[PDB]
């Protein structure tokens, strides 16, 4: 039925990093779970003396090449399931996001003409916030395998603290695999490309992407013609995010590095913070102003230029390019209008971000069946957008922010496959928001890379 | 003060490997668990589909470098803790001991001339073999941490199927870990010589090797000066072995890759002195599995059964597949191993001949600590290569018991570590460990053997 | 007036050399200078003390690259003036020789996706047969800087040897400047793509290949985006070749190396044997057969396969691939027909040699105005048919061997330019076959880049 | 036993660098020929459209490495022959002294444990000064291939314009054959180590460098057991430089790049003692060209006017731009050289400092040679090191003279070479010279004292 853990040590703190770190979560703090103190300090405290997923000197690399990003050099790739589960975590879906996101990586790579930085949702994304915590069963609402049960049971919706050390046994499990499988040959060049061709040959719109994914065999082929050294050619960088939702497990993550002494938060290279969290003077906000993780706000519709500029102020102070990443989520009927003035206020400040753009959140609808979807013509139709702005302003689309699996799943409405409201029944099998599966996000990496060529 | 953590199904292995394995796991096997066989089916059941520790291609990759070592042209260094535990599964002591080793692995990389295949006791090594059945205090002995407790406490003791659980947990996050340590710059080659010039200023007995050290610093130098794209000096390769002896965990960790069938718990296993019985079940599951074997040869080996022991574990003659370890004493080395490694050479196949120069070497001091001499074990591995020299063959490699915590298990080296000190870190959980100062002192002895 | 050289050493020849290249210089030789035996002697004892022109270690290795053009893995591209002149010798016109062959080997790398072996006309090209004693003036006819002179004075057309010293001298410059240049950042990828998209730019028919050069350019920006270590773009080896004519010039530029030792032709990398002079027991095929440098037949429309195969015994005797270029020279409304059944003939001998198409020399005419010269259509032509050939059989088309120059000459009708008979007037400044300038030789690349696409 | 050799104009250099240039050179020059004017710019006008021996990016990355040498970070090696003939200009020769200088290079780069900039006497060393001018057979003094012929014959030693053209032919020959072997294998490092331990065991002192050379071996080994890609080991880079004399084919050189004049006969030059007047045609010629330059300080040398020489040939403050070559003699080097370094350093500009041990040790012998005794040679080396040592600046690198060819030119070294063995083989146009062996010798010895 069970494993069990014994209980406990960790330095201490400067005595300025304590203070702030106190001062920070002192702070109100939204969706956390509900549960006792007396367990949830057990847990941090097996926890605090675990090996950590990443490690300090990956997350300041991870900034420098972000910071490229955010001077127009580079492209970002975030991308993988919404919510991940316990129970799909195994080798075969781990295997599958990596291939997924690695096959769009190489499509926009050679159509950004600059490096991609590729940023998986994976290794702790098991925590979500709800906007009711009634759904609509009558159950407590279903908070991530971090906290509670998918299964509609009253029990298994009881807010269990062991899962804080599930949650990070999955995610070191996870995060191994896919070390290995970067570093090992799953992330070889030429094995991605293989697959494309694949995709090209037996997608129905093939014919669409045929010329471009030829384009991209032949100045793959080119790179060998002029007798390159391989060996970056056999492997790929892939960096762990999530989003920081439950303090009880961030907190317990982090750990203390350089270059004087700063506190790293482990569970992840970047982490991000989402609309429901984003309270300016609330405990996220300064927990992202504690820690030195390149961190992504989420700004929805309701978003102002000014307030944009409070976010950039709170979590830039020191003008680091690349530190801190704003993603947009308007909805393509509203991003053409509302993104514009945000961006011109940003930019006039002198701090260099990341612009990403997320355009999945906003687009969400009930189908006539009674699935949550998305349907794939907005979601390509709000990364357009997103460009547009840019272009128009001069400023450098920085990157895309997308759920996705390898899986065949049938949870978005539209692209090559037609994918019908009735169709739906078949593999809807996300945790939370509907994915686009693996021929759907690979047609989105070669729509958007057409954007970038313009 | 304990804290309870509750618990898909995806294709199981072919029926017809399933066959094959069901009929070479029927063999009898020692020192197991004496745990209920449906409780650890469960727990068996829970890790055939958890992500695996290693990956096929990384195992694969190890056989090409070892069918090096066995060439003669590399030599390997295989290096840990004796029995890991959970409780000192952090950060600082698995950091200690890919320190420790890489600090040895450039020592003798410069020493050797040739590439030094890295391989640690680590992500998995919580099982152990025991003579007897009622230990000292008259308890269940303490078969690892995969098995039973540490504490000398009736309850501890028991044999707890969820422990194999339990160490996947641990194995794959110290995994995790060195992977991304050995990926971001711990095993820059510039950073490691750095810690082992720190340890020439601080050793008692540093003016014994400043001429080996300052070599090795000039050479570096070196390649510095040839403007050499330093990109392969900023990171290593560790491996992950261990002891395979716990069948259920071993098993469980099977995955197939034309296809062959691998342990995705490690990257290369061992069977030690206690199991590796000829028609036992840990020499069937060696013979079925891929990886690279090792199999442990005490001073009652004959030259007749480490041949069979080639004939089975390397029937298709694939270079260094196989790894014999010789662990006779210093006193014994010299007199039983050459006629092995005779009947052994005969036979056409290409071993990795492996110096364990400790696991014979230990005595109980009357400070009541069991312990072992540095002396005795320094003297083991010139032994092994006296026995090499004088019979044309490689010396392919040391295995020793190391930590990188300033420890206090083995007496002598430099710091000249009496009985009286034994107890003031005595820290290990099973036999005694070189401390990170006394391992680094071998791979300087070493060194000048290979020269 | 001049200046002055002294008279003298070399170590002897293992007897069987020495018996087979006697045995070869014996042989009647066909367009060799008229003069005295006693002066060559001594212009030859001059030349076999000087440093080479290469060396053995550099025409080995251009041997293995060649041998991957015969395997169907690599394309060779040669090209240069068609007879160099001590006069022209200057930096400016090595440089835009080696510019222009650059520019065509990077469109022809990215085009047959595979890399391109370079050789140019060049150190050494000075001298060429004629098919008359006496030209069409009454004068003894120009022979190449290497024999006499190009200017019509009856003195000037005296049989020199001194010229066979200057041949040197100029040679050895020359080499010297193109290994600088090569090695020293003339050849970079980056800064000769930048030459080709100013050719679009401003060439008449820049539509033409605007989409081509795009694709180049974007293949090429790839390779920086994943990171490749760039040091294999920073230059490009460039050989010498010539056709091997004055006898009495190779000889004395033998030298033996190993393995064991052999008499290498350090005059050049590689020489080729023209149509006037591959007769087959002649003596400039027996030379061939006693040095290892990689060589050449030029195969004209009175070949036929039986013969052609004979050579390839003679220089192939080893099936050694890529020891041996058989080189087409057909016509364009001749190849088609008379190339397959060679071909056969040849293939089915177990021997693997390159397949190189001349598209010159088989498509002179007169103008109406006078001038020796070469329609643009007509060479495409050939080097269509030559491609549709080969498509046919399964075989490969190994490479090309042009006329061009760096200069911007009106030698050649036609092209993006619409040279026409008037217009040959303005700058005809070849000294014996006309010349596809800058222009037409890039825009020739292109087209044959379409080619290898298919 | 003679045979002749008969002879466009593009565009002349920029009018304002040629008025600049008309104006330097009407300073009064030194050591010139002494033929007609109108012969003399004829020959210039062929060589003003000839191709280069040298190209100009070559030229600014000689001056990136050099300024890495005065800032302490590298080392200089300068060496070959005294004076190049066109006679003796053959592949074998030539072979041989790059031979000779990469050898050296090799000990040297391991004892400095930084990059060695590797410069060769070569492609242009066709002219000398003389002091006298009538040498001992009553003749006009020989001036070097450039000027007039080595044979005593009064028709030999006319001065003869031509031979600019020949030297020139002889230049790019000679440096085409260069840029050839060092770019295909000769310069390989493994190949020219061979050629080192060849000579330990060849040698009569092999035994006081077996320790060395295996060091470097052991360093070599290092590199391939560490993986590291062997690209930059297979090629080395040589320059070519020479004593900058006669003006007429220095000035026929100048060729154009921002736009800056450069001098394409070789990538650096210098200026010797005999050449070196302040307001001369020379120190001119140096300051309008943006060559690196290197001057010769002799015994007769004040601080005061060296630092005239910094003021005036490093103007811009341009790291390596400029480089003084002191050669004093051993028994006055300590004495005479700290004074300047410190007048020098102390104006703010970075030079190189380098050490000519040969030029002011030359004695004649009994014998009736001309020679010089390895052991003051040497000394002369100890004690440049012992000033720089002394006074905390940088001893920036070595100017030596040597060949390939096992020839008997100066005194000692391990063949313990006797003045009756002068006679052998003193094949020299000139000076005498450190042969094979014994510039191999000097290079392990200025290695030890580098470390
Ligand atoms: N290492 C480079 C190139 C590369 C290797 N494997 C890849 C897979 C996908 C995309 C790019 C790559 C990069 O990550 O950009
Ligand atoms: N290219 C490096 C290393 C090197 C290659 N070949 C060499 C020969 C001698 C000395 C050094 C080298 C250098 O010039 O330093
Ligand atoms: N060195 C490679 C790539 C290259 C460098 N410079 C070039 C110039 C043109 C074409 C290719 C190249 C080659 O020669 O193929
Ligand atoms: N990667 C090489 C060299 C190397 C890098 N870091 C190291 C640390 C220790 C020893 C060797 C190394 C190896 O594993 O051999
Ligand atoms: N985990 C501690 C913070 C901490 C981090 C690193 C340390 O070294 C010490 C303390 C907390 O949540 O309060
Ligand atoms: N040059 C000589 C041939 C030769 C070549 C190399 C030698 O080493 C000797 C002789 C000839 O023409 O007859
Ligand atoms: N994912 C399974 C098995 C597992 C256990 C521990 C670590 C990783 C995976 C679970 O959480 O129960
Ligand atoms: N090493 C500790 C904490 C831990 C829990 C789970 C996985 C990894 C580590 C233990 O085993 O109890
Ligand atoms: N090309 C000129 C000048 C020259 C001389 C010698 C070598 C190279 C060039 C000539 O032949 O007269
Ligand atoms: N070195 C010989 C031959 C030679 C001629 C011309 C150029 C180079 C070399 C000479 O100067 O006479
Ligand atoms: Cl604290
Ligand atoms: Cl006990
Ligand atoms: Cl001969
Ligand atoms: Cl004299
Ligand atoms: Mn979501
Ligand atoms: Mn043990
Ligand atoms: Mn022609
Ligand atoms: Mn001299």
């Amino acid at each position: 039925m069970n494993w069990t853990v014994d209980i406990p040590s960790l330095p201490p703190l400067p005595t300025d990093l304590r203070t702030r770190l106190d001062a920070a979560l002192a702070k109100p703090a939204a969706q956390q779970p509900t549960w006792p103190a007396d367990q949830a300090l057990a847990m941090r405290t097996v926890l605090e003396s675990v090996p950590p997923v990443t490690v300090p000197s990956e997350i300041v690399r991870l900034q420098e090449q972000l910071a490229q990003v955010a001077k127009g050099e580079a492209f970002l790739l975030q991308g993988g399931d919404c919510a991940e589960t316990f129970m799909d975590n195994t080798e075969p879906h781990i295997r599958g996001n990596v291939r997924a996101l690695l096959q769009m990586a190489v499509v926009l790579t050679y159509g950004a003409s600059m490096p991609v930085v590729k940023v998986a949702r994976i290794a702790g994304q098991y925590a979500k916030p709800r906007s009711a915590d009634i759904d609509a069963l009558g159950l407590r609402s279903y908070r991530g395998d971090m906290i509670n049960g998918f299964a509609p049971d009253a029990a298994a919706r009881e807010h269990d603290p062991s899962r804080l050390v599930r949650a990070y046994a999955n995610a070191s499990a996870a995060m191994n695999l896919v070390r290995a499988l970067t570093s090992s040959g799953l992330a070889s060049l030429h094995l991605v490309h293989d697959w494309n061709r694949e995709f090209v040959r037996t997608s129905p719109a093939g014919a669409r992407y045929e010329a471009l994914a030829t384009e991209i065999d032949r100045g793959l082929r080119f790179m060998s013609a002029c007798g390159v050294a391989d060996r970056n050619l056999q492997t790929a960088e892939i960096y762990a995010s999530h989003e920081a939702l439950v303090l009880d497990y961030e907190r317990a993550m982090l750990r203390l590095s350089d270059g004087e002494p700063q506190l790293f938060d482990l569970s992840a290279h970047t982490v991000w913070i989402g609309e429901r969290t984003r309270q300016i003077d609330g405990a996220h906000i300064a927990f992202a102003q504690v820690i030195a993780n390149p961190v992504g706000v989420k700004l929805g519709p309701n978003m102002t230029p000014e307030l944009a500029v409070e976010y950039v102020e709170r979590l830039d102070p020191h003008n680091k390019p690349g530190r801190l990443t704003l993603v947009s989520r308007m909805g393509n009927h509203k991003v053409r209008d509302l993104l514009p003035p945000i961006v011109e206020k940003v930019q006039a400040t002198g701090h260099q971000v990341i612009w990403q753009c997320d355009p999945m959140h906003g687009n969400t609808h009930e189908s006539s069946t009674g699935f949550k979807t998305r349907h794939f013509d907005r979601i390509v139709d709000e990364v357009q957008g997103f460009f547009e702005v840019h272009r128009a302003l001069g400023t450098h689309p920085g990157g895309i922010h997308v759920e996705i699996t390898g899986e065949n799943v049938t949870e978005c409405l539209g692209g090559a496959q037609d994918i019908s409201e009735t169709d739906l029944a078949g593999r809807y099998e996300t945790a939370c928001d509907p994915r686009l599966n693996t021929q759907q996000s690979l047609e989105l990496a070669f729509l958007v890379a057409e954007m970038l060529r313009d």
